[PDB]
């Protein structure tokens, strides 16, 4: 048995590998033990139960929560335990499992890699009385109303129009998380209207390139039509329906589908996306469109191999690590979940939707601002499109879902789509690299409205960087448009994401042999560089921290 | 804000000692790794022959032996982790093909954080080039490559497929090859063995896994896999100027000719088609996704702990996001499969192995073969037909046959990296769907007819889960043997690098999951391991004595 010497053509010795592991693994962990510190989590501090989460507990017939049943959720939050979990109550007994609690206890696990779940802080919410949530809650309404509208009609169709008009109207909009808007604070419904202003979401056609080209896998060519929801249904609008979603009963039917496969090509479409991926299904299908357009190379020459002439990558700077990344990224969830439960704990928007409607009929009196309370264009709408829908055209202000069994059983904040989209994203820009980056993506397209054919676009330059950022948003706000999440939900969970991926690329990048750096542009448009010293910059300017932990901190 | 004990998180400890909390759980899940990993001894068959070791890309001379400087200058690239040394190796050829490039051969030098270290485990050593093992090792990949265009459903009927099977059973070295199929007669069964492993259901039912002839759902999206596949008959590399400069590191001769059918997958040319254009987990994620589709998984998130109680579904732990994270993350296993390749083994691949076979045969060199490869007349009477037929101007040679024009990728054989990952991603996807389920039989199984144009319904054996997972895996490690650039122990032997790494993996992720829970899945040889949080593990129920997972053999 060997000690000192083997057959390996390493330098280090065989009785010393093991230290060597462990003395390296001690060091980066006291990096994140020293670049972290104390991170002190805030929320809102309303305390309110309407403003928090708690479906599938038991609720009076006005959707209210059960006292005891809300501070036996809070026991379960608190405490890591399956037991105690077990013991929250439930507020229908029919065991569907749309009922479930989804996963409270996950946040506590501590990875050995990447940043700890309480390494992070994402800001806390807009309090239920608010202008801001008032104007974040009238968004995911409007884009239930233009669910049926094709993205090239935004400029011309009455609802997506209006919608414009109505939102830029409201005190608390020009405050919405990265909201696109002119100067003057006017809303473009064509260019601005659902958008955002992380690079390249304003360029072009609303949906992302990735999404609608065809994709190869294992010699499979896929064209994407997808089946999709019928239009004009929505569910959760008759009020004994929506109260037994919010008990944690059973969904009230299928949704109704469409029975020609469609790109997609309206917001209908996009929530549809979102309710049938998979984790990290469209940025897969990204990840293999840009391969197939040589933004990253098959071959291999990224990173440290576009300079040199004789290697290529693979584990390190090639496919092996492009593909391992796209899976191992979704380690941010864990932070994702400490946020949602343990932190914040936010009411979903079909939730504070039961909350107007009952306050509007009088029955409850929320604290709502007045410019959603008093939103007459927005409400009347809501108003007749449910009533048209309802048994007896039943008259009711909820708001409408894309799909009959509302959210998933947990909280709203933040998006956990959006944060593992956000990681996706940092992961394809930062192997792809800042000049490719930049380069434009060859013969873009866009849907015709019936979303059959294909149409040549013809505009602004539309740059891969750009395409991957507005792939992750359109996920992100293809939840919003099922009627689940707000946009301070994608926002804010794309930049968690993005946060975390930083820090688990730089981690892993000061462990390799090749000299090498990471260089890649963020959502806000600055450039981050990566260096295998531990240091980094943004723009140029040489940070001040031990680790990332955001633009903001660097200065 | 600041704050120091308290924070509006529902979290026991404070904000102050959360760095600390996530410090102490890191040191003590690496001092587990340090204490369970010990000195582990990396050992390789010690034959000192050049013409056994992999130098594909560098100067060689015409009977393509290597250049001995170019060979000491790779070693030392290989040895030192630096960019720099690795590009001053020789190169063959000046034409600049990417194909030509040296893959990586710094990557092995890096501590993840996360997992077994690329050092703490180790690979048997190869079969020497004299030996009886390598010889049959070797006849086996050319029979698959002159069994290439015949349909799975033809094996027991077609004369290739038939002579292969007795051709190899009656080599002295075919029985000890890694997990051979071969019954207790001592015959292989085309239909069911040639070409087989014994790793659980491999044997069982159709050739073709199930994942990889039905339709997935992606996105809404449901895809038939009929895939644009390769053109029947047409072999390359087998001109010796054409085999001399794909050695030294020249482009390609052309593309390879393709079909115009699209096509399922229906003989061996078609499983290698799908392992030239496959990216890192691509057969697995659709498999994931059929599995998932199936309740194999449980979408909802009823699964692992989950499935025993009430008010709670999994995601993040025991739902989807834990389940395709892993899938992703697993192919993590591929940095110590990289150490294995150019840091211990360095061994040759076949299309050079049959370079020098060719050579020896027309006495321009004389390598030790044995005997049974040598003079074995059955294999090379329909070697040389097959290349004179394809050559040019009808010239006679022994070089193996190969599927793509580059014939390998410019990396050591030993072990697959194709197979190391799918080794890591089936033992993730029984981990999570675990032992019961597991056993579940397929619902709807077929198989493809011979044109690949029809799918038909199987009947007469209960394809289990587990069974079609590992099935899928060995497809696509031989699916890189049948191209005709592996060997079966790169592709076993990876299979099982790829298994324990990830065990040891999952086991530490484990470890640190709030709530009570264990894996418990069936290992590639049948024997189900349970993981438990405290770090014991048990094997057939047997508590196993190592701190960590180092295999089956050491858990007695
Ligand atoms: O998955 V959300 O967290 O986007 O409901
Ligand atoms: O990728 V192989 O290592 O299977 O050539």
């Amino acid at each position: 048995t060997c000690s000192t010497s083997d057959d390996a053509d390493d330098p280090t010795p065989p009785n010393e590998r093991d230290d060597e592991a462990f003395a390296s693994r001690v060091a980066a962990a006291k990096r994140e033990l020293e670049g972290t510190g104390t991170v002190c989590q805030i929320n809102n501090g309303e305390t309110d139960l309407a403003a928090k989460f708690h479906k599938s507990l038991p609720h009076d017939d006005l959707g209210q929560v059960d006292a005891d049943a809300f501070a036996a959720l809070e026991d379960c939050i608190l405490n890591g335990d399956l037991s105690i979990c077990e013991d929250v109550p439930v507020g229908n007994s029919e065991g569907d499992p749309v009922g479930r609690l989804v996963n409270p206890t996950a946040a506590f696990a501590i990875d050995i890699s990447g940043p700890a779940f309480s390494a992070t802080t994402i800001p806390p919410v807009p309090t239920l009385p608010s202008p801001e949530l008032a104007a974040q809650l009238a968004e995911v309404y409007w884009m239930a109303l233009a669910r049926d509208v094709p993205f090239m009609q935004y400029g011309t169709d009455d609802i997506t129009v209006t919608a414009a008009a109505n939102l830029a109207g409201m005190e608390g909009f020009p405050n919405l998380d990265a909201v696109s808007i002119g100067s003057d604070g006017t809303v473009d419904p064509l260019s601005q209207l659902f958008r955002a202003t992380f690079v390249g979401v304003e360029t072009g056609p609303f949906i992302s390139q990735l999404l609608v080209n065809s994709f190869t896998i294992d010699s499979i060519t896929v064209e994407p039509k997808q089946e999709t929801f019928a239009p004009d249904v929505n569910y959760m609008v008759d009020f004994d329906e929506w109260l037994n979603i919010q008990n944690g009963g059973p969904p009230a039917g299928p949704e109704l589908l469409d029975d020609e496969l469609r790109f997609v090509r309206n917001a209908r479409d996009l929530a549809r996306v979102t309710f049938t991926d998979n984790i990290n299904t469209e940025a897969y299908r990204g990840a293999l469109i840009l391969l197939g357009l040589d933004a990253f190379n098959r071959a291999g020459v990224n990173g440290p191999f576009i300079d040199i002439d004789r290697q290529a990558g693979f584990v390190n700077f090639g496919i092996s690590h492009y593909f391992r990344l796209i899976g191992a990224a979704e380690l941010a969830q864990r932070s994702s979940w400490y946020q949602k439960w343990q932190v914040h704990r936010f009411a979903r928007p079909e939730a504070l939707g039961g909350t107007l409607h009952l306050t509007i009929k009088g029955e409850l009196n929320a604290d709502f601002d007045l410019s959603l309370l008093e939103n007459a264009e927005l409400l009347k709408r809501v108003a007749a499109i449910n009533a048209a829908q309802n048994p007896n055209n039943e008259v009711t202000y909820l708001l409408p879902q894309a799909i009959q069994e509302g959210s998933p059983t947990h909280p709203s904040y933040p998006s956990g789509h959006a944060t593992q989209n956000g990681a996706f994203a940092t992961v394809l820009k930062a192997l792809i690299g800042l000049d490719r980056g930049g380069d434009c993506y060859p013969d873009p397209v866009y849907p015709d409205d019936d979303g059959l054919k294909l149409i040549d676009f013809r505009g602004s330059c539309l740059t891969f960087e750009g395409e991957i950022n507005k792939l992750a948003v359109n996920v992100a706000f293809g939840r919003q448009m099922l009627g689940i999440h707000y946009r301070f939900d994608g926002i804010q969970g794309l930049l968690l994401g993005e946060t975390i991926t930083v820090r688990t690329l730089h981690q892993e990048l000061m462990t390799f042999a090749e000299e090498s750096t990471f260089e890649f542009r963020l959502f806000t448009g600055e450039v981050i560089k990566l260096f295998q010293d531990g240091t980094f910059t943004i723009d140029g300017f040489k940070c001040p921290g031990l680790v990332y932990t955001g633009v903001e901190n660097c200065v």
